[PDB]
């Protein structure tokens, strides 16, 4: 609560615009007082350089000088422009250092689209602000200072007038500066949902292409336009009762120096002429009253932008706490009962428990939608079980910090997620190392990868482009099997990395990657059973639930399913022939 | 060339604005005016209304409701603002209505990643010109001519100085536009190559998680927003050098007033005080001179960040032009010597020519790397081939309107990509009628989806979020399937749809098709051979040629290649029970 507080420490936790700041006030609130001196001497500076030839030929020279003084007064404002800048840009920092450390549940949760349209978008916000109207707000504070002492000098009463109808406009301007707040809220959270759904239907033209939804997808992106064009012209309708509202308490104001006027005008109104002036000043304290208004309006609108940006910077991210860096590795993984779901609610792991043995091969078999790559995902540590959990060698996997347990499993997806940028930068991906260009060879060879990738310019960049859609489906996930046995990992784990590849390449993979991971442990998913017949262990799942655990033949003998699983399997290839 | 050309086109055909900008534009005229009034009636108005009570009480209202007619010109600033938006919104729904259309050659080579951030980031840049620097201009502009005016009464030769020394002006601030127009340029690039990378780091978290780049990417992250940084500051460092150079011209036109000042100092000067209200006036035209020259600068950096968007809206789309609405469908597509390639050096089908049969099972089979999926793209005339074209009964494919082609032919990728919201957002896409609730279940039954979407709150919207993540690696390629089986389509075209399934998943989809699709056409890939045995035609692709044809058992026992293509398969599958 009390918005300004977190506000001000956001901003605060962008040190190094601290500095320079204070000079750049400081030559601001002279160029002020220069200003205000301007007048004072230039109307007797006239009749005192009455020879303007003999004033200006020695002395006017000064009369050029204080004008370039002036120019360093731009300096100030570039002062404001660069240390502006630099508060943005360490925003986006905290943001970019916070983002891609939050666990993966909170990606599950709040779909990433509108996060990035977060760090690029709000920032943005809060750039005119500080660019502009914080000097706004310090030449105005104190012209207004100044004048209410020149009228104070001038009156003992009216300045108290003035000085209260103040307060009538402050109490006035709430209620503006809350409705600014929920529509520069409303609007930062529509620009986000809308990038939202434009970086969610681009990437997929060909879908939208082939359905042939051209015209519905627009219409679809019509309505996110209608819906910011509102919220940026209701703003804006905002924004105009401010122009009003402030002349109106001067209205006021001016009936109070009236009114309180007529009741002096005995004593006081005795020189008019003060009278004249003190209305005359008023004028003059209009317009930085106007300049203060308008900057309290834009800091309400960028607390608006910057309240959903104030909470992603306190979400706990969690790597390497515990330190226990792994010294083995090569202990087989125990998982006592180990439950899980992404929803707290329904439960998509119902007490497994399982034993991968170490250095042997255990295929996770099962029907989809039977909870597999999400056991992956619990031994991989993305999440974390809700019931007991895993251990290597009769300790918790929680004993090990995460840095020391992720760098020793090589995790191939179901999908085999690309990026964009050469193959070089996919086939070996985070690796501290220089890559020793005879590593990335071996580990391509490996995966059946080192023939196509020589027919194009070469490990070059083939830039996979988006998605790594510049490559098929079947060679991005050879490249992905790259991606994995580049790491020379001690586990590895193959989420179904034969699937969208031929049968030649399936057999060449496997020969591969059987000749190199013999002594490391080894964890594959097969969809169909005749890659992984030949496994040490298979792990039947269904619902969630370990229904057989057990060789490959004694499970088929003694688990009635999985028989009829292989057997429809060997009904199709024993059709093949006939 | 003539960049205002094209960027006063851009803005024109945002038609609506046009209209009440006049209204704006002639309240902010009366505005300077009775701002350049105020003065001269004020003076001598203290004079007149020397009365003080008895002039307050009747005519003293008027010196209170001219003030809130100064409220009526508030209502001028909102008046830009929302004709301001609705130019921005025109910009953002002209680009909605082309980014969809293009041709999907163009989202290949430029990453559409980036043209995201075209749309959201870049017309938000034209937002700041339009909304305050044009009544700036126009203020500005107005009261320097009613200046002029006013200095050309007073004087004949010296208004000729200063408005000699104003082209001076001109020259000297034409680098500083160009310098302004390069930097916005390069920044606005930035910002969107930077939101380009974002989006495509972030909706791949888990990979950056696993292979444990959380710290490479923070780098490659943050290389990217110091890029924009200096981008950001050292156009701020170009504006700076209008605050100065712009004096400095005032300042050599003071030597002009004062230089011609001493040459008529003998005739002219003799009414001194009109040299002395020559110089005030001369200041009180320094003012407007600077708002001219933001609004310049403003002026070439809104260009600089369009000049890339003003080619968007030039890129060709290709929608239904023929008209030819196809009536059969039923045909046998003849495929004459056809031959494409994305980039126009290589070719990836070299002279391909086959005959899908109406009604019948071809399947397209080869190994990864061959060229089946571009096959397709050249089949649903994504692009279009470089060779000889495709036909229906003898009739060139090119002779049938695009939309009447797309929705005849339900075609499942090798992605199978989902998009955020519902499942009955995804199950149904584009299909402008009513989809009946009975409609969406015979078809995701026929998908075997009916079981799978049931175990959930339902069709309702299991939500599949971003890039369908809320769903496995199976249900969203049978939810694609369903897809393709909603829409009722003649030609089938399925790209490996039992890729990432299980084995009984695959006999009931299998089913399912073969008792839905027995009277159309359909074409499906077959990565593991035990799923298109029955095929009616097989289409062996290797390299992009097509090396054998024909049914299954002719083919292997004449296809040499295919024979061991199947035997593997068979080795494995005949290895599986010993
Ligand atoms: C929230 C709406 N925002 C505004 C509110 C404003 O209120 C004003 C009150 C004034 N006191 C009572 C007369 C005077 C003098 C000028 C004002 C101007 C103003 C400033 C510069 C040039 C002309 C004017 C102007 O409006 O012309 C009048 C000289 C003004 C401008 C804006 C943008
Ligand atoms: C590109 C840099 N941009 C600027 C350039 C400027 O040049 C100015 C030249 C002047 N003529 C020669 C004296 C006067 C009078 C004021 C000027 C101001 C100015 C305007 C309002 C209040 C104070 C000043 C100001 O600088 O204080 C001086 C009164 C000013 C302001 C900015 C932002
Ligand atoms: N955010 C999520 N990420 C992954 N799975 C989720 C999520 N939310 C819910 N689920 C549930 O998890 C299950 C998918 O995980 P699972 O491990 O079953 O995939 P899978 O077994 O690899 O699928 P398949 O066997 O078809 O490859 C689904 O039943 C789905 O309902
Ligand atoms: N923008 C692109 N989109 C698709 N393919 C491209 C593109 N640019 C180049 N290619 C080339 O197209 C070929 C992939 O298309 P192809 O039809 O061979 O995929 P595929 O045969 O379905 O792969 P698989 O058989 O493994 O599923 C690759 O050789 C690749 O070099
Ligand atoms: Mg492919
Ligand atoms: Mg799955």
């Amino acid at each position: 609560k009390s918005k300004l507080k977190p506000f001000f420490a956001l901003v605060r936790r962008t040190n190094p615009s601290y500095g320079k700041l204070a000079f750049a006030l400081a030559l601001s609130v002279v160029t002020t007082l220069v200003s205000l001196l301007i007048p004072l001497l230039t109307k007797q500076l006239v009749d005192g350089f009455s020879m303007s030839n003999l004033s200006g030929t020695q002395i006017g020279l000064i009369a050029l000088v204080f004008f370039v003084q002036a120019g360093l007064s731009a300096y100030a404002t570039y002062a404001l422009n660069y240390n502006g800048q630099k508060i943005i840009s360490g925003l986006r920092e905290l943001l970019w250092k916070k983002l891609i450390k939050l666990p993966v549940s909170y990606f599950d949760t709040n779909a990433s689209g509108e996060t990035v349209s977060r760090v690029t978008n709000d920032t943005m916000v809060v750039k005119e602000l500080i660019t502009t109207h914080i000097s706004g707000f310090i030449t105005g504070i104190i012209s207004v200072i100044g004048s209410l002492t020149i009228l104070f000098i001038m009156n003992w009463k009216l300045t108290l007038l003035v000085l209260v109808v103040v307060p009538l406009a402050a109490l006035i301007l709430v209620p503006i500066g809350r409705k600014m707040f929920s529509i520069s809220r409303e609007t930062q959270d529509e620009t986000a949902r809308f990038t939202g759904l434009l970086n969610q239907i681009l990437p997929e033209i060909r879908l939208v292409k082939a359905s042939n939804a051209e015209d519905v997808e627009y219409g679809r992106g019509k309505m996110g336009i209608s819906s910011l064009f509102k919220l940026g012209v209701r703003e804006a309708k905002v924004q105009s009762l401010v122009g009003p509202l402030i002349s109106l308490v001067l209205m006021a104001a001016l009936v109070a120096v009236i009114g309180y006027g007529g009741m002096q005008v005995s004593s006081g109104e005795l020189t008019a002429g003060a009278l004249v002036a003190f209305i005359l000043y008023l004028f003059q304290i209009i317009m930085p009253m106007g300049q203060i208004t308008t900057f309290f309006t834009q800091l309400q609108k960028s607390i608006g932008a910057t309240e959903r940006m104030i909470e992603i910077l306190a979400e706990e991210e969690e790597d390497t706490v515990t330190g226990k860096q792994i010294e083995n590795a090569h202990l087989p993984i125990q998982l006592d009962r180990v439950s899980f779901g992404y929803k707290p609610d329904q439960l998509i792991l119902k007490e497994v428990s399982a034993v991968i043995e170490a250095g042997k091969v255990t295929a996770i078999v099962g029907p989809s939608g039977g909870g597999k790559t999400t056991l992956f995902k619990l031994l991989e540590r993305f999440y974390s079980p809700t019931a007991g959990t895993i251990r290597l060698g009769d300790e918790p996997v929680d004993t090990y910090s995460l840095e020391s347990w992720r760098e020793h499993i090589g995790y191939v997806s179901q999908e085999s997620p690309l990026m964009s940028g050469t193959i070089r930068e996919n086939i070996c991906y985070g690796l501290e190392r220089d890559v020793t260009d005879a590593e990335i060879e071996k580990a391509a060879e490996m995966a059946y990868a080192l023939n196509f990738i020589k027919e194009l310019p070469n490990q070059f960049d083939t830039e996979v482009g988006e998605r790594g859609i510049m490559l098929s489906g079947g060679q991005r996930q050879r490249i992905a099997i790259a991606r994995a046995l580049l790491r020379n990992p001690s586990i590895l784990m193959l989420d179904a990395a034969t699937s969208s590849l031929d049968s030649q390449s399936e057999k060449s993979v496997q020969q591969a990657l059987e000749v190199l991971m013999e002594g490391r442990t080894t964890i594959v998913i097969a969809h169909r059973l005749s890659t992984v017949v030949d496994a040490d262990q298979l792990l039947f799942v269904e619902k969630g639930e370990i229904t057989g655990r057990g060789t490959h033949h004694e499970l088929m003998a003694s688990h009635g399913l999985y028989r009829d699983f292989a057997e429809q399997q060997l009904k199709m290839n024993a059709d093949l022939e006939n």
